[PDB]
C-alpha cells in the first residue's frame, strides 16, 4: 500500500476543560467537564484524508507516555501508516490546554513538546516513502527547519507541496512560500502574514496577491462560512467560492478539514480544476462544522454524497 | 492492619502547564513544559498520613481511564489501601488543568468529574472501613451530600470526624458543623463561611467563635506562615499556634499536608492536647513548604524529627 498523501507535521493531545466562567489570574475556578481529545493540525489533517480514501502516512514524534501511546493507536484506527511515527522520552507528547466557556470564549495554552524533536535524520529515514506520494503536507506546528527539509525531500521528488502556514507568525522564513506548491491559510493567518486587514472575500484577495508574490504558485485563504478565495500564478485574479449556509454546531477543526480534503484530491484528483476541488473541500469542512468536536466531526466517504467522489 | 485513617474524599489528575506569561480571556498562548502530578484534597491529605506511618484507606472515585489507572498505582506507591477506590465509566478521572508562569502564579480550572459520582452505594460498601477506623476524613470536592452521608456513618459508630469544608460553600448544611468533631479551615474559607474578614489570627479567633456555636466540638483555622488558631466547647478561648518561620520554596499543599498530620495525630496520639498536635502539625506543614511540588514535597517518618512521634506531652 504506497501512500499517496505525506503528512510531516503535529499530534497534540487536547485537554478540554468546559467552565462556565473563565479564571483571572491567582483564582481556581471549577467547570462541569473535561475530555481528552486527538488534535495536532498534522493528524487533523492526515485523519481527514484517511476517512476520505486516502493511502496516508503520518511522519511525527510522539513521547513515550500513555498519550503517545494512545495516539498512536489513534492513527492506526484511522488506517494511517505509523511507520515514521517515532517516540521520545525526551519530551512528552505535545498538549493543547483549552479552557471554554458556555458562550465558546476560551483560553489556550499549546506545549508542543515531543513533536519539536522530530529532526531532519527521522525525515530521512522516511526519505523513500516521500519519494513515491502524490502530496506532502506541512504546519508550522514543529520546529521550522523540519518541515522546510520535508518540502525539499517533496520539492527534490516532484512531490507536491500542500504548506498550511498554522499557527501564523509575521516573520515566516522565505523559503516557506517559495517550496509551496499550494499555501493554504485562514483570514487571520492573511492578517499576520501580511500585516493587512482581512474583512471581506475583496480583502482576502489584497492579501492572498502578496503572499502569491512572495513566491507561492497557489494561495487559498478560508473564510470560515463565506467558503474559500483561491490566486495562482497563472490565474493571479482572485475567484470567491461560496459555500451553502449550514446551522454549524462546533467550527473546531474546521480548517484542518479543508486542508486534508484538498490533500486527498490534489492526490487522487489531479485533474479536477482546483475550483472543482475547493467546491468539494469547503462541502467536506462544512459537514465537520455540523458534528461536535475535531476528528470525531471529520466524514468518512461512506457517509459524504456520491458525487465527491466522481471525476 | 485495620485502617486507623479513613479519608473520604477526592482525587485529581494535575495537568500542568509551565509559561512565561498567564494568558488572558480570548488569548493562545505557548508554554515550554506539560508534565502530569497528582493531586485532590483528599488523596493529598491522605497521603501525608499515609507517610507518617498511618495505616490509611481512600474512599474514592477515579474513571475508568488511564488516569485513574495511574492515580490507584499513585496510592499503592504511598502503602494506602486501595479496597474503597472507586472506577466508573460513566465519568472521566476529576483534572485540575493549571498554568504557572515563571513566578509562580497561576490559574486554576478544577473539573471534579468522577469524584462527583462517589455515591451512597460505594459508602455502604465501605461501611465497615469506616465504622472501624479511629478518624474519618472528607473535604468539599466530592458531592456535599456524600461528605454528609460519611459524616453520618462515622458518627453513628462513635469514629471521630475531621472536615475540611473546602473549597467552602456558603450556605453549608447545618448538619455538617454538628457532624464535625474537628473543623479545620483556612482564612479564605472562614471569610466565606461566617461572612468576617479574616486576615490576622485576631480575625481567625472571630470567625472560630461563629462556627464553634454552629454546634462543632473542635475549631481550627489556618493562617499560612502565622500558624493556626484554635477552640474547642472544652476551652472556647482562641488560642493561637504560631509556626517557626523558614524559607518557602513552593507552599502548594501545604494546607493537605496540615490536615494528613493532624488525622495521624488524632488517630494514633488521641491522648494528646489539641495544642500539641497542632504544633506537630504546623511543624510538617513548615516542612513541606521547603521542598517543590505538592505531594512530593509531603515528608516522611524517618526523614523528621524522633521528638514529633513521642506518646507524651513535649515541650
Ligand atoms: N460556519 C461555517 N459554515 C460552513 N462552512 C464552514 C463554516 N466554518 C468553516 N467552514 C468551512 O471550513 C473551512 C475552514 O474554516 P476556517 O474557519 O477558515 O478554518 P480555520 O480557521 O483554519 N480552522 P482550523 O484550522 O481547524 O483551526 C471554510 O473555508 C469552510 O469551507
Ligand atoms: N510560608 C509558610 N511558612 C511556614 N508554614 C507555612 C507556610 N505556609 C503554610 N504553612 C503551614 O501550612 C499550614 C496550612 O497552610 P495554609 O496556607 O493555611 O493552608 P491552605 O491555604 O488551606 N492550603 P491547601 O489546602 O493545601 O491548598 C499552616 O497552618 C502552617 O502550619
Ligand atoms: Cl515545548
Ligand atoms: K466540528
Ligand atoms: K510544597
Ligand atoms: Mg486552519
Ligand atoms: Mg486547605
Amino acid at each position: 500500500e504506497v501512500a499517496a498523501v505525506v503528512v510531516v507535521g503535529s499530534c497534540m493531545t487536547d485537554l478540554v476543560s468546559l467552565t462556565s466562567r473563565l479564571p483571572k489570574t491567582g483564582e481556581t475556578i471549577h467547570g462541569h467537564k473535561f475530555f481528552i481529545g486527538f488534535g495536532g493540525k498534522g493528524a487533523n489533517q492526515c485523519v481527514q484524508a484517511a476517512r476520505l480514501g486516502a493511502m496516508t502516512s503520518m511522519v511525527c514524534k510522539v513521547g513515550k507516555d500513555s498519550f503517545g501511546n494512545d495516539y498512536i493507536e489513534n492513527l492506526k484506527q484511522n488506517d494511517i501508516s505509523t511507520e515514521f511515527t517515532y517516540q521520545t522520552k525526551d519530551a512528552a507528547t505535545g498538549t493543547a490546554s483549552i479552557i471554554v466557556n458556555n458562550e465558546g470564549q476560551n483560553i489556550i495554552v499549546i506545549v508542543a513538546g515531543a513533536n519539536l524533536l522530530l529532526n531532519t535524520e527521522d525525515l530521512r529515514a522516511a526519505a523513500n516513502v516521500i519519494s513515491r506520494a502524490k502530496v506532502m503536507v506541512c504546519q508550522l506546528e514543529i520546529t521550522p527547519a523540519t518541515s522546510l527539509e520535508a518540502l525539499t525531500m517533496a520539492r527534490r521528488s516532484g512531490v507536491k507541496t500542500l504548506f498550511n502556514p498554522a499557527p501564523a507568525i509575521a516573520d515566516l522564513d522565505p523559503q516557506f512560500y517559495t517550496l509551496s506548491d499550494v499555501f493554504c491559510c485562514n483570514e487571520s493567518e492573511a492578517e499576520i502574514l501580511t500585516g493587512l486587514t482581512v474583512g471581506s472575500a475583496a480583502d482576502a484577495g489584497e492579501a492572498a496577491l502578496v503572499l502569491l508574490k512572495r513566491g507561492c504558485q497557489v494561495v487559498i485563504i478560508t473564510l470560515g462560512a463565506e467558503g474559500c478565495v483561491v490566486l495562482s500564478q497563472t490565474e493571479p485574479e482572485p475567484k470567491h467560492i461560496p459555500t451553502e449556509k449550514v446551522k454549524a454546531v462546533d467550527t473546531t477543526g474546521a480548517g484542518d478539514s479543508f486542508v486534508g480534503a484538498l490533500a486527498f484530491y490534489l492526490a487522487y484528483y489531479p485533474n479536477l480544476s482546483l475550483e472543482d476541488m475547493l467546491n468539494r473541500s469547503n462541502f467536506i469542512a462544512a459537514v465537520s462544522v455540523q458534528a461536535a468536536g475535531t476528528q470525531s466531526s471529520y466524514p468518512y466517504k461512506k457517509d459524504l454524497p456520491l458525487t465527491l467522489f466522481l471525476e
